[PDB]
DNA sequence: TTCAAGACCA
DNA sequence: TGGTCTTGAA
């Protein structure tokens, strides 16, 4: 489990013996599509979306900052669920 | 912050909305499987490329006894020469 | 269709 | 920050 870029290995392809090989970088496109992509369920609205860590902030650790009441549809409901029904999972 | 875990409570920021109460779920199994434990391997001798899980990888040095013995397949001998003498070929 | 809070972009 | 657009509720 786990390899770094530039590790020397033997690699088994179907039909071939274990073969001398090197670990290279994956295609940038391939990594950008999943590296730091978490799925996010949203309380109140129950929608989800995919997000990177810039756009995520821990709750508890910032409920005075971002927990102030808000008029957008489902927000109050979201502040209730996260504190009262956090495992909605619906 | 980085490396969040499944079930972490967060505020989440989308375009046009305030910082929003959220939970981190699992990604879709398909999406995960498409890049989880998948390395881009380059093969010495042939210089072909593939994508492999750790199942199909064995470190060199640790196993040049087992797997490093002479073989008649196209490019294997060269391959054993390159991994020792020119491991940077990258061509 | 008014207005005010707040969300964007330059 | 300033200026404008949008949301939600009179």
């Amino acid at each position: 489990k786990e390899y770094k870029c530039g590790d020397l290995v033997f690699a088994k392809m179907k039909g071939y013996p274990h073969w001398p090989a090197r670990i290279d970088e994956m295609p940038e496109a391939a990594v950008k599509s999943t590296a730091n992509k978490y799925q996010v369920f949203f309380f109140g609205t129950h929608e989800t979306a995919f997000l990177g860590p810039k756009d995520l902030f821990p709750y508890e650790e910032s409920k005075e900052k971002f927990g102030k009441p808000n008029k957008r549809k489902g927000f109050s409901e979201g502040l209730w669920e996260i504190e009262n029904n956090p495992t909605v999972k619906a």
